[PDB]
């Protein structure tokens, strides 16, 4: 079957480049109808193939090499080199379940460093080749090529520029920063009880204590940050196995939700062709929830559903992709997508929000008609939402802002990892535990960076999701808070939803938003109205706390020693210049001095290397900080009092290696002491 | 043919350089003792000198380490042979003529790290050359 | 350690060869000087180091059992 789909897959791809090279026979500005212009521009798009034919095969070699490094990485446990852990099984489980500080610090660092280095040279060669392909298609860089999805040209008042997306993201983000600061302060106060003597009460959060490998979602911090742990968060999984609900009941109650709002039934080919469970055969078949739109009005759902409220909800999510697909099936073929890249997931998740409410669960038969929702359980529910929704918004905004500045050249390649960690402390409020120089590439250790994907679609989908939900609940005549809303039994709300679903790509997306919301731009005020019961409760829990963070604190910067070097004072017109070969000799001289101290004082032999001296904050005056680490235990920092005694023992030897004289090589905090004079 | 073998030949011992160190001649009653921490500092000073030669002459950046300097035949008089290898290619030995040019470029820096004076740190086969005198 | 040793090819760290399949085939079939020199050294060094401390502790305990 794989050979059955590779030849049938290439007949589709070879056919499309043949019609693409036929499309440049027609000019594009001699067209008047907006629909036939939109189909022509989506087919005329050259994309690749604008490069030289030896540069085009170099780019595909880089994209295949970066993709197989990410999926085949082995991490070695420094106590047993015969057991290598590989990213998805084993390294993702440590970052999501462990409470050991030293084991989370190990998994972060190792993985990072290794994959980092590899993806470095490759990613560097990837930026040059992608900017050449974008400038041959008349964009300024590859970041402007990614923002071409949101572009709208000449439809009388609904236009949108590719540079206008940058201001609308930064204008909407500075209204989330009051809400994110109070969530950052509450999580920091709860993490100090889980990790004492590791977290500052006025500083950033360490990057390896956030719940996963990159801090993208904070959703694994719920067991440490739960407001009222003596109240069970509502879970209807036992009431499903007490009424003998089969595999088919979960979709038939899902189809009754959509026919309740005024949307069509399933297509009745949906029930035979689909595969709602893994089969009765032990059948090798990728088990991953998804919605297929094969064509010719044939819609199938592929998932392996278990009787759980989790897959009761993603059944409502995956059916939402189908009802979006069944609506625009009357457009031409090249306009059968969502209106932008963000609308398709956003319509799927407002079906899941409306089905997870306890108002909907007690009317669908799954909750005791004598159930009492208290105000303590609504805080437990809203905080679990904010760890996934609000916690991912400064991560998404910071990452696309870094990638946009790399493509246009505002960040040169000698400052990639310098500007990356300055933007973590300032925007996200997250500090690294170990300093990282320009041999690492920490963005490329994420999936979407090393596999060539755009990331701004996760920011805009979060904002469209609550704009849709607030506009539908005013049509369904809701009375309470926004997070209690349900659009069942309405017809007027579904008519408000169906007027957008059938457009496809035939209209500009700004014209699609006014059919539901009533505005021409994305707005953050419906997102904040969802979380005002949490924002009121959060401001009362932070009366004795400090809201905000300092970008100066680090988890290593209290065992560091500052070094200051004055070369032109000692030698003057005859002094060498301080390149990074002199930094290599300095790190070997400190590692030599630590070896001599532990042998002659502590009677131990420890093999310190130059890779165990970690240098941060290199300035032009020639100043940096350093701290010393045990040879393969990255979590073991030698204390500052033992490094001062080691440097005092061998200060005369370090001075002679650089021709300095204790006034041109200063260790700040260590002073020369002895020397009584006399002789007469 | 020749029947039998010699126990003196080695496949690396024609790109090796012999080093001789006379500690008690340079300092005398006040000289440190040569443990294996001093051999670690010597292997880092040679790796530093190979880094500076390839950057300023060959315009390349190569990350030589102390594990790329291979020391053999350590004696009590303080003498050994060493040869330099490319950073992870164990089969690539840097030639003897390129290591002599790298040591000549940074001999004054290696001497200062050990307080020796070109008669107490001898690289056998490399000689000091310059120094014309005058002033009147 | 002897039965589960991985050797990494310095041009692709994502492919580790383990003694009986792959490292014994290089030493028995190759005519490349630089590839035989790599397989010898690598394997040697790694397993070498490990078996060192262990083998050192093994001599002391086996001499105690023999002298009793
Ligand atoms: C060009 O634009 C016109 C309107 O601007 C489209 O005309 C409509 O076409 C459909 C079927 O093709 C008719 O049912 C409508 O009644 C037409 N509208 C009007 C106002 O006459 C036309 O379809 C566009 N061209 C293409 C190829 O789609
Ligand atoms: C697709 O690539 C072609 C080049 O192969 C681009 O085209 C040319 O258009 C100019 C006019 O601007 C002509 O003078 C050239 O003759 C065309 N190419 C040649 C030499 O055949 C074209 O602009 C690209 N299309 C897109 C999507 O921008
Ligand atoms: C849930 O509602 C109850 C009922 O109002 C709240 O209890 C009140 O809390 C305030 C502030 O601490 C007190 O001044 C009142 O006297 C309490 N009412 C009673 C009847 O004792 C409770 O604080 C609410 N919980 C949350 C999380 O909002
Ligand atoms: C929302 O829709 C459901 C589904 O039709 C309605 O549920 C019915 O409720 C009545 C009385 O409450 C029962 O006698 C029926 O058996 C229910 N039908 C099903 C299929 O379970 C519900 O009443 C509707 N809500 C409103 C306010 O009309
Ligand atoms: C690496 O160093 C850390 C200390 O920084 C070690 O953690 C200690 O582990 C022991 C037992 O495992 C505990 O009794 C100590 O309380 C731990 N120290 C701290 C500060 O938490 C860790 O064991 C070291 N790892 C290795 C492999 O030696
Ligand atoms: C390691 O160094 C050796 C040389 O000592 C390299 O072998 C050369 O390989 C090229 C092509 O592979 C041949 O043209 C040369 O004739 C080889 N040299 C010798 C002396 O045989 C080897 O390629 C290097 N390995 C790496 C990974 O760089
Ligand atoms: C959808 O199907 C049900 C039975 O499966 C049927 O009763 C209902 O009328 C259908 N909806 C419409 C709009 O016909
Ligand atoms: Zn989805």
């Amino acid at each position: 079957n794989v050979q059955n789909m590779n030849n049938a897959g290439d007949k589709w791809s070879a056919f499309l480049k043949e019609q693409s090279t036929l499309a440049q026979m027609y000019p594009l500005q001699e067209i008047q109808n907006l629909t036939v212009k939109l189909q022509l521009q989506a087919l005329q798009q050259n994309g690749s193939s604008v490069l030289s034919e030896d540069k085009s095969k170099r780019l595909n070699t880089i994209l295949n090499t970066m993709s197989t490094i990410y999926s085949t990485g082995k991490v070695c446990n420094p106590d047993n080199p015969q057991e290598c852990l590989l990213l998805e099984p084993g390294l993702n489980e440590i970052m999501a379940n462990s409470l050991d500080y030293n084991e989370r610090l190990w998994a972060w660092e190792s993985w990072r460093s290794e994959v980092g280095k590899q993806l470095r040279p490759l990613y560097e060669e990837y930026v040059v080749l992608k900017n050449e392909m974008a400038r041959a298609n008349h964009y300024e860089d590859y970041g402007d090529y990614w923002r071409g999805d949101y572009e709208v040209n000449g439809v009388d008042g609904y236009d949108y520029s590719r540079g206008q997306l940058i201001e609308d993201v930064e204008h909407t983000f500075e209204e989330i920063k009051p809400l994110y600061e109070h969530l950052h302060a509450y999580v920091r106060a709860k993490l100090m009880n889980a990790y004492p003597s590791y977290i500052s009460p006025i500083g950033c959060l360490p990057a390896h204590l956030l719940g996963d490998m990159w801090g993208r979602f904070w959703t694994n911090l719920y067991s440490l940050t739960v407001p009222f742990g003596q109240k069970p968060n509502i879970d209807v999984t036992d009431a499903m196995v007490d009424q003998a609900w089969d595999a088919q009941r979960i979709f038939k109650e899902a189809e009754k939700f959509f026919v309740s709002v005024g949307l069509p039934n399933m297509t009745q080919g949906f029930w035979e062709n689909s595969m709602l469970t893994d089969p009765g055969n032990v059948q090798k078949a990728v088990c991953h929830p998804t919605a297929w739109d094969l064509g010719k009005g044939d819609f199938r759902i592929l998932m392996c559903t278990k009787v759980t409220m989790d897959d009761f909800l993603t059944a409502h999510h995956e059916m939402g992709h189908i009802q979006y697909d069944m609506a625009y099936a009357a457009q031409p073929f090249l306009l059968r997508n969502g209106a932008n890249e963000g609308f398709h997931e956003a319509v799927g998740e407002i079906m899941s929000l409306s089905a997870a409410t306890p108002k909907h669960l007690k009317s669908i038969g799954l909750l005791s008609p004598d159930f009492q929702e208290d105000n303590e359980t609504e805080i437990n529910f809203l905080l679990k939402q904010a760890l996934t929704i609000v916690g991912t918004l400064p991560f998404t905004y910071m990452l696309e802002k870094w990638r946009w500045m790399v493509f246009k050249g505002e960040i040169p390649k000698d400052q990639w990892m310098k500007k990356w960690w300055e933007m973590k402390r300032e925007i996200v409020g997250v500090v690294e535990p170990v300093p990282h120089d320009e041999t690492y590439c920490d963005p490329a250790s994420l999936f979407h960076v090393s596999n060539d994907y755009s990331f701004i679609r996760y920011y805009t989908r979060t904002l469209y999701q609550f704009q849709f939900q607030e506009a539908l609940c005013q049509a369904a005549k809701h009375e309470g808070p926004l997070h209690k809303c349900d659009i069942s039994n309405s017809t007027e709300a579904g008519q408000k939803l169906f007027n957008m679903l059938r457009l496809g790509k035939s209209e500009p997306w700004t014209l699609a938003l006014e059919n539901v919301v009533g505005a021409k731009n994305m707005n953050v005020r419906p997102l904040l109205n969802y979380f005002e019961p949490l924002f009121t409760w959060l401001k009362d829990q932070n009366k004795n706390s400090f809201v905000g963070w300092s970008t100066d604190w680090s988890p290593y910067a209290d065992q560091s020693i500052k070094v200051r070097i004055s070369l032109k004072s000692a030698l003057g017109d005859k002094a060498y210049e301080w390149n990074d070969n002199e930094m290599y000799l300095f790190r070997s001289s400190v590692a030599y001095a630590m070896r001599q101290y532990f042998l002659k004082v502590k009677n131990q032999m420890i093999l310190f290397g130059e890779e165990d001296v970690r240098v941060a904050n290199l300035k032009p005056r020639i100043s940096f900080n350093f701290f010393v680490t045990a040879p393969k235990n990255v979590s073991d920092i030698i204390p500052r009092t033992e490094v001062e005694k080691a440097i005092r023992m061998s200060r005369s030897r370090i001075n002679d290696a650089f021709r300095l004289n204790d006034n041109s090589l200063e260790f700040l905090g260590i002073q020369p002491t002895l020397g009584p004079p006399n002789q007469p």
